Order: structure tokens, then sequence, then C-alpha cells
DNA sequence: ACTGGCAAAACGCCGGCA
DNA sequence: TGCCGGCGTTTTGCCAGT
């Protein structure tokens, strides 16, 4: 599977981890889950 | 203090052809792939916060 | 070939305060002012057929 | 009036040129008129 | 007007960490 | 799974030279 290194702004770094644990999934699992939701919003 | 060389990098292991899917969106919205990802994350985050 | 350093350049004379207004919305959308301007112009044009 | 040089993609210049000619306006006038209505259009997204 | 191009930023990605 | 220095690149904002 291909990968993309994402330069992230100030806050996100930590804030992204916070939501991951509370969702009981890894960071990469969180980001991709959010990303697919966003892309699904476009299907409107 | 916080440039793009300083910023927090994070490898996102994309599912098959999802990368190509971001790309198409990124082009149409006239932003880099980085900015694309950021913009979507940022918005997804703020939805839960309001 | 047609890169960024090849692209047609047009000097836009902007009215009072439009600059900061555009820059603000540009950051707001995670985009360079250039891309920001192009994006809006583009959408304006196809809206007109 | 302050300046800002725009790099336009392939077909944009001629595209804008035509529309301007259509509206009997300067190219710069056309660009601004459009950038104007584009800004206050989404600036009118204060609760839709 | 135009447009080479500069200096600085951002980009994409590698290849190495832990 | 996560972290990141740093390379080689384009892009970006904005000039001066024509």
């Amino acid at each position: 599977a291909d990968k993309f290194v994402v330069r992230l702004p100030e806050g996100m770094r930590e804030q992204i981890a916070e939501v991951a644990r509370s969702h009981h999934r890894s960071m990469n699992s969180e980001i991709i889950a959010r990303l697919e939701q966003s892309l699904l919003q476009e299907g409107a």
C-alpha cells in the first residue's frame, strides 16, 4: 500500500492522537476514516 | 519557529486507489495534496467540536 | 511545456482592502492567493456557461 | 490601488478576455467584478 | 504592460529512526 | 505503528528590466 507523509499544522499532531485512543483505533486508522467520510460528503 | 521543515510529519498509509481519489479532489479545489488532507481533517475535527 | 514559471501573468490592480480580504479567505481555505483567485474566477466562469 | 500578479492556467487569459469583451469592460475590471461577487457570495454564508 | 527570474516557502518523498 | 532530517523539486509573491 502506498503512503503519503503529511506535514501537519501546529495543533493537529496531538489533537489527532487524542481522538484515536478515544475511538480505540490507531492514528492512521483515524485519519483514513475521517478522510473517507470527507470524500463521501462530496458525493452529495 | 514553525516552518514547513519544522512541521509535524505523519505517514498516512492509504488504501488502494484512495490516493488517486484525493488527487482528483485536490486538483479541482486548486490546492496541494497536503493542504487537501489538512483542510478535510480540520473540517472533520470541527464538526465533532460543534 | 506549461509549468508555474511559464504561466501567463496578469497584474491585477485591486481596490481598497481586497488584498487582505483575499489572503484571509485564502488561508481559510488552505490555498495560495494565486490558487485562491484562480479558483473563484474559474467557478465564476463556468457558472456563466 | 495595489497590484498583485496572477499566474493564470492555460486557457484562462483568452477565456477572461472574451467575457470582458462581452461585458464591455477592462480585463482587470472583469476580474475584479468577478472576484468581488465571489467574495460576498460566500461571505453571505452567515447561516446559509 | 509584460515577463525572466529571485529568494523564500511549500511539496513530495525518501530512508532512516524509535 | 509512530517519528523526522533533509534531498530535490515546484510554487508563490513580487519585483526590476525591457
